[PDB]
C-alpha cells in the first residue's frame, strides 16, 4: 500500500537548508516591519529547501495530546504533496509547538502521544518532528520527560521497519546552558537527534562572552554579525563559554528570512555565514546547515508590496549545497 510519501528520505550525507512552513492562512500585515507572509503551498516550497518543517503540532488548551490537520485541503492531497517532496530526496517534519502552542502534556501521555505522531506518519507521510517549544512551553506539565519518552518509542517503531525517523530540535540559543531546564531535552535524546538549529534571533542583546576578542558579542549587533556566528558555533560545537555541547555534524545555524520574519539577528549579508562556513570547515569541524524562519516569509512581500522573491533561499541554497 506505499507510495512517494511512504519513504523517509535520508538526509544523513547532506547539509540542510530547513525551511518553516505556516500550515495556517496569512492575516496581512504579520510582518515584523509590517509586511505580508505568503500563501504558498508546500508542494511549491523552493527547491533549495531539502527539509520542511510543517507548522505546528499544537494542543487546545482543554485536552492533552498535541495534533495536526492541514487547513483548506483534505488528507489525500496534503499527503501527495508530501510524497512530491519525498520523491525528490526531500524531507517534511511536523513541528510540534511554536507561540500559542498550548503543549501541555502529562505522565502517563507518552504513549498516546507516540500513537498520535505515528498516525501523523501513516496519514500525511512525516519523516520526523521538530521540537519547537515556546519558552512557557520547556517545563509545562511533564513535557521535559514525556515528549524525548514518546519520541524514542517512535524513532525505535520505525527503525524496526527499516526507516529512520528524524528528530530535530529549535530552541531559541539562551536556553542551551548547563542545569537549563532544555539541557534534559539534549541529554534524553542524544542518542537519538537528527540535529539542533538553535534560532539566533529575536533574543535581543544576549550574546555571548569572548575573552578572544574581550567583548560582549550580542545576537542584535550588527557591527559584530560576523565574529556572533562564529563564536555562537565555537562555543556550542566545545560547550563553552556557558553553553552546552552539540557537536558541530549536528549543529544548524537558525537565521531569519529577512526583517519581516524576526524582530533582530536577520544577517544583512551572506557573505558573513560563507566566511563563518569556510572558517568552520578549515578547522575539520563543518556544520549540519542552514534553518530559517520561514518559506512564507521568503515567498512573501514588505510593507511596501516589494516581493521578497526566496531571497534567503536563493542566497543561502548555494552555501549549503541544495542548490
Ligand atoms: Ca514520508
Ligand atoms: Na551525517
Ligand atoms: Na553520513
Amino acid at each position: 500500500a506505499t507510495d512517494d510519501a511512504s519513504v523517509m528520505p535520508d538526509i544523513s550525507n547532506k547539509q540542510v537548508l530547513v525551511g518553516y512552513w505556516h500550515s495556517w492562512k496569512s492575516s496581512g500585515k504579520d510582518g515584523y516591519q509590517q509586511g505580508t507572509s505568503a500563501d504558498i503551498a508546500l508542494k511549491d516550497t523552493p527547491k533549495a529547501y531539502n527539509v520542511v518543517d510543517v507548522s505546528f503540532m499544537k494542543g487546545d488548551g482543554v485536552n492533552r495530546i498535541p495534533t495536526f490537520k492541514p487547513v483548506g485541503i483534505n488528507d489525500s492531497d496534503f499527503r501527495a504533496q508530501v510524497g512530491a517532496l519525498n520523491k525528490e530526496g526531500r524531507a517534511v517534519l511536523l513541528a510540534l509547538g511554536g507561540a500559542d502552542g498550548h503543549v501541555e502534556l502529562k505522565a502517563g501521555d507518552e504513549e498516546a502521544f507516540a500513537n498520535e505522531i505515528i498516525r501523523q506518519v501513516e496519514t500525511y507521510g512525516f519523516d520526523g518532528l521538530d521540537i519547537d517549544l515556546e519558552q512557557s512551553a520547556i517545563t509545562a506539565g511533564d513535557n521535559k520527560t514525556v515528549i524525548p519518552a514518546a519520541l524514542k518509542i517512535v524513532k525505535d517503531h520505525y527503525k524496526a521497519e527499516g526507516k529512520n525517523f528524524l528528530i530535530t530540535m529549535a530552541p531559541e540559543f539562551p536556553y542551551l546552558k548547563p542545569g537549563s531546564a532544555y539541557e534534559s531535552y539534549l541529554t534524553s535524546l542524544a542518542n537519538y537527534y537528527d540535529y539542533i538549529a538553535p534560532q539566533l534571533y529575536n533574543q535581543g542583546g544576549d550574546g555571548v562572552w569572548v575573552d578572544e576578542t574581550n567583548q560582549w558579542i550580542a545576537q542584535n549587533n550588527d557591527t559584530l554579525k560576523e565574529s556572533f556566528l562564529y563564536y555562537m558555533a565555537d562555543s556550542f560545537i566545545n560547550g563553552t563559554r556557558g553553553y552546552l555541547k552539540i557537536p558541530a555534524n549536528k549543529f544548524v545555524f537558525g537565521l531569519p528570512a529577512n526583517v519581516d520574519a524576526a524582530a533582530t539577528g536577520y544577517v544583512t549579508d551572506p557573505q558573513i555565514v560563507k566566511n563563518v562556513f569556510t572558517r568552520l570547515q578549515a578547522k575539520g569541524t563543518p556544520v549540519k546547515g542552514i534553518m530559517t524562519w520561514s518559506v512564507n516569509w521568503d515567498a512573501g512581500k514588505n510593507k511596501a508590496g516589494v516581493p521578497y522573491n526566496n531571497s534567503f533561499s536563493n542566497a543561502y541554497g548555494p552555501i549549503v549545497g541544495t542548490k
